[PDB]
């Protein structure tokens, strides 16, 4: 798979949870390679799913499946909540595709690098990218949170490589969540 840029998008989180923080070319270079090997596995399960359904399209059903089945428990669960609290938002607004779901991360470029892993048959749903944007926005979030505390108790105010490895290797779930995206 061909890695985009979702550099932009990951200062907007970081801004969301660690506001007097800033990260070092090199961590962003790691956060962005992060972002897009776990969307390449649950983008890659998910369209595999999908030809079990009628009209062949990737739905939130079929992402919802692909969390469960890649992500450790916990971070699953919280990060599938997170998936139905977009779409959810998402369908009762009238209104920008991000914007409307309460979203930083983007929704037409997720919705984009979705078709790219789809198929010759292949559809992706209306709210599929909506899910997968909330997602993968949790996922850089949780990282980015701990990431950023480290880097607090150190009494410095931006965030390194080293802090990432602190961070992920440092919690349980993380740690396998890295372990088996790089067996790939």
């Amino acid at each position: 798979m061909r890695k985009e840029s979702y550099s932009i998008y990951v200062y907007k989180v970081l801004k969301q949870v660690h506001p007097d923080t800033g990260i070092s070319s090199k961590a962003m270079g790691i956060m962005n390679s992060f972002v897009n090997d776990i969307f390449e596995r649950i983008a890659g399960e998910a369209s595999r799913l999908a030809h079990y359904n009628k009209r062949s399209t990737i739905t939130s059903r079929e992402i919802q499946t692909a969390v469960r089945l890649l992500l450790p428990g916990e971070l699953a669960k919280h990060a599938v909540s997170e998936g139905t609290k977009a779409v959810t938002k998402y369908t009762s607004s009238k209104k920008s595709r991000s914007q409307r779901a309460g979203l930083q991360f983007p929704v037409g470029r997720i919705h984009r690098h979705l078709k790219s892993r789809t198929t010759s048959h292949g559809r992706v749903g209306a709210t599929a990218a909506v899910y997968s944007a909330a997602i993968l926005e949790y996922l850089t979030a949780e990282v980015l949170e701990l990431a950023g505390n480290a880097s607090k108790d150190l009494k410095v105010k931006r965030i390194t490589p080293r802090h990432l490895q602190l961070a992920i290797r440092g919690d349980e779930e993380l740690d396998s969540l890295i372990k088996a995206t790089i067996a790939g």
